[PDB]
């Protein structure tokens, strides 16, 4: 009760204080065979996280670690296998029976307790993002079974509060995915969740639109900029997993970008988000057109939309801010692959009017960015900025393989930058072997 409480408090301390377990998940996995009963005392954990002390209170850093450890135990119980990296997977009768009973316990428990957790820690972005990994493990049918409607209402209230308070990409994305899970995974509560979502979206589209209008009519305030960016971020996050096409967001994104090319003075983060949002609008237009039975004019309206957006990305390669060039580059390399001739696979030859061959000018600019921003002369931030340039080249590599860009001009650039490997590498290789 408090006995298991002590063991959990010290388990959190051994985790943080020793560098003997770097990954929470790997710690839990390793103790799992021997300490399952303890590691699934979820009532004990939420009690620690929600109660006020008598004495000795938990420190902000230890609270964080307990939430992270709790969520790993919730996964390991639900999935009934070691985490990604410690795998090898056939369950016994009793292992299977235990998994069902565990999923039951943590669903009933966290439906009640997850809104109370999100309420208390609502401003801690890292913590809220971690709590919102929990619903994916819910046995969602139980939101009906337990006459538990009052607690679905409570989670939706708390997700609303979080999204309204936060702009961090991890938080919002966590909110987006939770709605997705809550919505399309059980018909019983699908209708209730859909009404909460679209009211949330509605309130953010109105605020976005009023702020776009404010910015563009204006001299332009710091408030005008905050208001656009803050609302655009929430909508960009959600527009990946949710079809927000019914709200014409591409329209205002398009103006923001046109204004930031013309007068060249649009803040870098607005341009990046405005690009990402426009992209997600187009992908969702594409899906409705693939699955629908679309007319000639449907195709030609989406085409005009796509050619104007490829134009905007091409122009945005010339933006001073390298985060914009990167975003524009990434989108060019997705779109040029998606609206290639691949689009006429699986008997979908109706889509030919949607096919786009990049011109020489554009191909040459997609070559430039690689020389300027992939292949550059000169801690943790650099292993990360390397993986990005890797992804940027890999996204560009696909265009080379299918001759969407000039495959020869490309390999010339790869000659120029590999020269020292081809001129001195054998000599460097054998030298390093003999030390
Ligand atoms: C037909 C075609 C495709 S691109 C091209 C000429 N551009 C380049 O080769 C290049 C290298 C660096 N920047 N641009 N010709």
């Amino acid at each position: 009760m408090s006995p298991n409480g002590n063991l959990i408090r010290m388990l959190v301390l051994f985790f943080l204080e020793s560098e003997l377990h770097e990954h929470a998940a790997y710690l839990v996995d390793s103790l799992w065979e021997s300490s399952q009963e303890l590691l699934k005392d979820w009532e004990c954990m939420t009690e620690l996280l929600l109660e006020e002390p008598v004495e000795e209170a938990m420190s902000d850093r230890q609270e964080s670690a307990l939430i992270e450890l709790m969520v790993c135990t919730i996964r390991q119980a639900a999935e009934a296998h070691p985490p990604v990296g410690r795998g090898t997977r056939v369950l016994t009768a009793k292992e299977r029976k235990t998994q069902i009973d565990d999923r039951n316990k943590l669903t009933e428990h966290f439906i009640i307790t997850l809104p109370m957790l999100l309420s208390k820690y609502s401003a801690d972005a890292e913590k809220v993002a971690n709590l919102l990994q929990i619903p994916q493990y819910f046995d969602l049918e139980i939101y009906s079974t337990g006459r538990m409607e009052k607690h679905l209402d409570a989670l939706l209230k708390q997700i609303k509060f979080v999204v309204e308070k936060h702009v961090e990409s991890d938080v919002l994305e966590a909110c987006s995915k939770t709605y997705s899970i809550l919505c399309s995974e059980e018909y019983t509560i699908q209708n209730r969740v859909d009404i909460a979502r679209s009211q949330l979206i509605d309130e953010f589209v109105d605020r976005f639109n009023h702020s776009v209008e404010d910015l563009l009519q204006e001299e332009a305030d710091d408030d005008d900029i905050y208001n656009v960016l803050s609302t655009l971020k929430r909508l960009t996050s959600f527009h990946n997993a949710h079809d927000l096409t019914k709200w014409d967001l591409f329209g205002n994104c398009y103006r923001l970008l046109k204004t930031g090319i013309e007068h060249g003075a649009m803040p870098e983060q607005i341009v990046v988000q405005a690009l990402q949002c426009s992209h997600y609008s187009i992908l969702w237009q594409l899906v409705k057109i693939t699955d629908g039975s679309p007319s000639k004019e449907d195709l030609l309206v989406l085409r005009k939309t796509v050619k104007s957006f490829l134009a905007v990305c091409q122009q945005c390669l010339s933006n001073v801010n390298t985060p914009v060039k990167e975003q524009a580059f990434m989108l060019l390399c997705d779109l040029l692959m998606i609206f290639s001739h691949q689009l006429m696979t699986g008997g979908r030859e109706g889509l030919q009017p949607l096919v786009f061959n990049p011109d020489t000018g554009l191909q040459s600019e997609l070559l430039s960015f690689v020389m300027d921003h992939v292949f550059i002369d000169q801690e943790a931030n650099k292993i990360e900025a390397l993986h990005k340039r890797r992804n940027l080249l890999a996204a560009f590599s696909k265009l080379i393989i299918y001759d969407i860009v000039d495959m020869h001009a490309a390999a010339d650039i790869f000659k120029h930058y590999m020269k020292y490997y081809n001129d001195y590498g054998d000599i460097i290789k054998e030298t390093l072997s003999k030390t």
